[PDB]
């Protein structure tokens, strides 16, 4: 594989499945390498605003579909899959890969539980 020495925030407009009637709906997404949580907002103008929903990656699995050029799903250890669509066929490999690494780099990092008997 490739060691990602540097780590930058991954974000991009993806299409999330809201329902059958409506189908797909373009939306903004922002990955959190620090925390390790995948959030999403109605749009980019809703960055500082409260997020609509969050999905845990730690212990998740990425399954890139083959139906359409740009398509992929983000599973979750708990039991929740996400349906998104990359901007293009080139950006698809970016998200899938990036995430596939965030889900592991984290799930693996999670170990010794150091509550912290000392703060401030």
């Amino acid at each position: 594989g490739s060691s990602g020495s540097s780590g930058e925030n991954v974000y991009g407009y993806l299409m999330k499945y809201t329902n059958l009637v409506t189908g797909w709906q373009y939306r903004f997404f922002v990955l959190n390498n620090e925390a390790g949580l995948l959030e999403y907002f109605v749009n980019e103008q809703s960055r500082n605003q409260k997020p609509r929903g969050t999905l845990q990656l730690a212990g998740a699995v990425i399954s890139p579909s083959d139906e359409d050029s740009h398509t992929f799903t983000v599973n979750a250890a708990s039991g929740e899959q996400y349906k998104l669509r990359a901007t293009d066929a080139k950006e698809r490999q970016h998200w899938v890969s990036r995430l596939q690494i965030c889900t592991q780099h984290h799930t693996e990092a999670i170990g010794k539980n150091n509550s912290g008997p000392s703060s401030g």
